[PDB]
């Protein structure tokens, strides 16, 4: 709703940009591992047909397994290429959507994969890393768990990249956040695929379907716990991708639907038509908080 | 709101794409002029510092003046370059914002300019043409008035271009229209600057400020008169511009604010911050329908 007390100039000077945003993180792995204090860490890579890149992402994380990282899992989203074998050969455990949660038939989309990974993991902290990254850096996981392990009251950490500009992020997500959740425009890259959260938080929020999942988690965390529970950390440089605009438009439509559902805005539910005459669909139905399925699964949560 | 009766596939097949959309218009100037039947046509070019292009746009329209076109006006938006003299030298009448409506102090933005041009024009039909066009074609005005003069019940005509993809249009405007006014996704280029409307319609709707003006007029026309009152016509090929993403993000923010204000969505009113640390503002206040100022102006409407 209307927030005439907040201005853009205020947001550009927001204290959160100082206390909860790390542009030059300097935590070491050894000190992060010393700070775990009994918490365990699960790293989850969603993967749909990523045979060319998945092993490279896994190998940047695998030296952490058994130390900082307790579980390293690729959640296979129905791949028909060599994603599974290559992830295994790079040192990851691979779990299909069906094995993660056999009682429920899989739905398409990235949100489904991350939701199911809650049932397949045990860590008190869960780190998500995209498996299509061409140039992953081995400090991703340590930087993402830094605020969870050391800072107090942080439950969600968003990893951002410096440019050497994501169009949906800059034109869709951040301007709609300015309109609907203006404090969240402090987050540099709200749609980022590299982020970490505590299990308590992630088990208690719905998961948006498809490409809505990241923005849904960000807004639900903000609504439930406030901006101070969210942090962001610089992962380094990333050469920004060059995805087709038509893919981006269908993705923007789902981002809009998920943000509208979190913000009380009545979305029509109608998919996006594009003309050259092509259509895509949108989902208005989340997966409920995984906590709701507690007690009813063959594998305990 | 929720429209579970409409699907994207429906929209891709919509009868409106047949009866109200002209991909290959073949009207001649002589037959359009014969169909005026006492109506007059005003052509209005908003111009803020367009010295390099304004004369070229004017010259493509000027041979129509005294025949199909009754008035040809450049509405100078406070230019400090040679826009005014060059428009005059190309054959247009140039009117400042102050002279268009002296009783009211000018506000910044394109919407203000077009709103004020209602008070400066007399045509029963008003055609808007951007003055920054590098390659205007002399058939623009005839194609835009075709449906107004020949078809029945059309009050707004949107000119679109074939590509040899506008990012705000494809990622922001059309997906938000899919969510909030799904029938309007039939319109290929809702943010287009080349369009025509009847005076009765344009005098009776508010004008959104700044870059919200085109989408505000489209949604208000749709809400007031329905989709059949809107038409679109192919103006030909246009080499799409290459504006900076940062300009596009500020523009997207205002498009969002204007669409939200028309659709009952509570916009926060907060401007957009962008980080590299830059801010832009957004307006939630329209100019009221010009009909409301009737009787109170020194120049009668
Ligand atoms: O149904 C899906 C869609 C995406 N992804 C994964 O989620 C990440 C982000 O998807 P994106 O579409 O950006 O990747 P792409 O294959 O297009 O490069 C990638 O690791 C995908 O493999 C997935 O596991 N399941
Ligand atoms: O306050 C304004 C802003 C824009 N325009 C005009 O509206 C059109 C669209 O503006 P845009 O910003 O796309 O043009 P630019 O100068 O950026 O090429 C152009 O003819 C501008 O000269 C205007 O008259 N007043
Ligand atoms: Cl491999
Ligand atoms: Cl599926
Ligand atoms: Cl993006
Ligand atoms: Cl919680
Ligand atoms: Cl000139
Ligand atoms: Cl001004
Ligand atoms: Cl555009
Ligand atoms: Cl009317």
């Amino acid at each position: 709703t209307l927030v005439p007390d907040l201005t853009a100039t205020d947001l550009a000077r927001h204290r959160w940009l100082t206390d909860n945003s790390w542009t030059r993180p300097t935590w070491t792995v050894a000190e992060l591992e010393a700070a775990k204090a009994g918490r365990t860490i699960s790293v989850v890579l969603p993967a749909l047909n990523e045979e060319e890149t998945v092993g490279g992402v896994v190998e940047t994380i695998r030296p952490l397994l058994g130390g900082l990282v307790d579980e390293l899992i690729v959640l296979d989203s129905g791949s028909t290429d060599d994603t599974e074998i290559r992830a295994m050969a790079a040192g990851a455990r691979v779990i299909s959507r069906e094995v993660a949660l056999p009682e429920v038939a899989p739905q398409p989309g990235k949100g489904e994969v991350l939701w199911r990974s809650l049932a397949a993991t045990t860590g008190d902290i869960i780190v998500f890393i995209d498996s299509d990254l061409i140039d992953p850096d081995p400090m991703f996981v340590p930087k993402l768990v830094g605020p969870l392990l050391l800072s107090e009251g942080v439950h969600l950490v968003k990893g951002f990249y410096r440019r050497p500009g994501g169009r949906v992020t800059e034109l869709v997500a951040r301007p709609l956040l300015a309109a609907l959740r203006p404090e969240l425009t402090c987050v540099l890259q709200p749609l980022g695929g590299e982020y970490a959260g505590t299990r308590e938080l992630l088990m208690s929020v719905p998961f948006a379907p498809g490409y809505g999942v990241e923005i849904g988690l960000l807004v639900d965390t903000y609504d439930r716990l406030g901006l101070d529970a969210i942090a962001q950390v610089n992962l380094g440089v990333r050469a920004h991708r060059n995805r087709p605009l038509t893919d981006l438009a269908a993705m923007s439509r789902q981002v809009i639907a998920t943000l509208f559902s979190r913000c009380g805005v009545p979305d029509s539910g109608v998919g996006l038509t594009q003309f050259f005459p092509r259509t895509s669909e949108v989902s208005l139905v989340d997966r409920p908080p995984m906590n709701t399925l507690r007690g009813k699964l063959a594998a305990a949560l």
